[PDB]
């Protein structure tokens, strides 16, 4: 059945002064909405393709469900990750997080480092290695969602998601949203991927 | 479900240019191989799509691409080769010359892209419907022919010569020109106009 | 010798309003400026790497060549492209633009479309391909420049390219930027691809 | 400029798993390619840097990256083989089973990934120094393998089996490992821990 924008779980203001009303209202009524609206007729195109046993038109599709699809994916899960009240990690989170990368403020630069020197657009996360039991961290690139690992908190760093409020200066941006980490979340999902 | 198409010719008819083990096993092994996966994975993508499990139907679209690619691209390859490919329709030919100058500079553009592939690929004249022209391009690995209609294509990677060139990709590359079924190209040619 | 960060040929609120002046001003003195100095410190360690027959580290440098090397050739071309006077098309020029797309009309449309379907970051290119003396239009990702054609006219859609302004809606900057297309330096480049 | 460099053995040494024909052809042909186009390629991108033509210098880097991965991955290749290749070090079997259960495991897993390898390239065991963990990947086409400490490779292009294993990709993945030189992985190991 066909995909709806989630609502946020908060209000377009409610991380202020860490991301601005203006940019959480964009991007959520406007960029997530587009994502939403093009991924549905993707979605359509597709099953019509498959139907018909086109399959060089199926094949043409891929790259706008794959962009589509995955900016879906991805910011739904990213307004998930965001709280004002955010909490800390679960102990059993904090602690693989320690024995993973050695402490949080670990974790944190090494995953701020490799989001900041993304080229163009694209998505820091870090997630969960199922088959190793490890926690790792990954870039992507544009809209591609994770693969071969859970996702547990994903940092958006194309340019609509900071500059109107950190200009060019993406560092600053992917600092401070650690801030706003909803660790409840990212505990949740952690707890679920090692099920 | 797909099918492994039949050869238009027996294993043997395109000696001495391409032989009989190579065409066995590229039909019977490769393109087999082909269809039979681009079938499981369709069953895959199936599931995934009809339970709303976006994230893994993504995750199977290399596979389709892949396999699907893979039976799109040997199917009109075996309808290209021919033991007697005849010669350019005078449509085609007058076309090839507007848009290369001769068929010798097409020869040589399309065999110096065709060589240059890094990897496995194919390379590929088609027809540009929107600018009304002939172009050459080269795909990887299994990748469509997309953006223009598919008239001849040349596959390089190396199952495709190795057996016999060895090496040798250029040889291989400047002698399928022998076999071109221009029959055929022209075919698609008058069917790329329609 | 060392690459520098070119004076624009005009000052930064001179696009207004269609470019706005708070847009150039970052682009100009920090992104590009970025790219610079990122692709000065890249040109070292690769010279580096050669010296010393380091093979495996002049490969790895490649991506961060492309993409500030990519930004400097690229935004270097763009100031140079825009003008609040930029007058028309020479008539040798225009008459290619008849010949190849029909109308100036189509040629701005079929490049402000792949320029607006660009997914990511990225350019749009009005270019010269020598071999077959045609025009021809491309997209291309990130900061990679221009290949197989002589670039004669680029459209940046990198978000910071236009999202103080513009916001989310991509389409009206680029359909308004062929108002301060600066066609008699994109006819300089023309004539000069053609030599 | 760059040399081929010597096989530390015999053509024929690694018969049965490979053949003759396939080692000269991979050595004499395969290789030297690699290393005459990565001196053509370098003699090129040194005229465009020191004449200031960021452009065709970073049009050049697809071929630099081609023929010295070539370079690279091979050199490393002709050392991973052996006749009779030992066992892996007491250090390595142990680092092995902690990082992946069992060498069976390993063998598994970097021969699945290495099988799958659409098109051409490399299946890798590497070693991360920053996690200090054992990793398996893969490589396309030549791509040397980056961000871990070379220790393994598997060439997956054609050209490394089809002469003998035809298309059957898996026997010669599943293959290799008979012959895999664990004196050199072993100390490659040892020397990426220091
Ligand atoms: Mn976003
Ligand atoms: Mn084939
Ligand atoms: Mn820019
Ligand atoms: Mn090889």
């Amino acid at each position: 059945m066909k995909h709806t924008l989630p609502d946020l779980p908060f209000d377009y203001a409610d991380l202020e002064p860490v991301i601005s009303h203006e940019i959480m209202q964009l991007h959520h009524q406007k960029q997530h909405a587009t994502y939403v609206n093009n991924l549905n007729q993707i979605e359509e195109k597709l099953h019509e393709a498959v139907s018909k046993g086109n399959l060089k038109e199926a094949i043409a599709l891929q790259p706008a469900l794959k962009f589509n699809g995955g900016g879906h994916i991805n910011h739904s899960i990213f307004w998930t990750n965001l709280a004002k009240d955010g909490g800390e990690p679960s102990k059993e989170l904090m602690d693989t997080i320690k024995r993973d990368f050695g402490s949080l403020d670990n974790l944190q630069k090494r995953l701020s480092d490799i989001t900041i020197a993304v080229q163009g657009s694209g998505w820091g996360w870090l997630g969960y290695c199922k088959k190793d039991k490890i926690l790792k961290i990954a870039t992507c690139a544009n809209q591609d969602p994770l693969e071969g690992m859970v996702p547990l908190f994903g940092i958006d760093v194309w340019e609509h998601a900071y500059y109107l409020q950190y200009k060019n200066v993406r560092p600053d941006y992917v600092h401070a949203i650690w801030k706003i980490a909803n660790w409840k979340n990212i505990s949740e999902r952690f707890a679920n991927a090692r099920q």
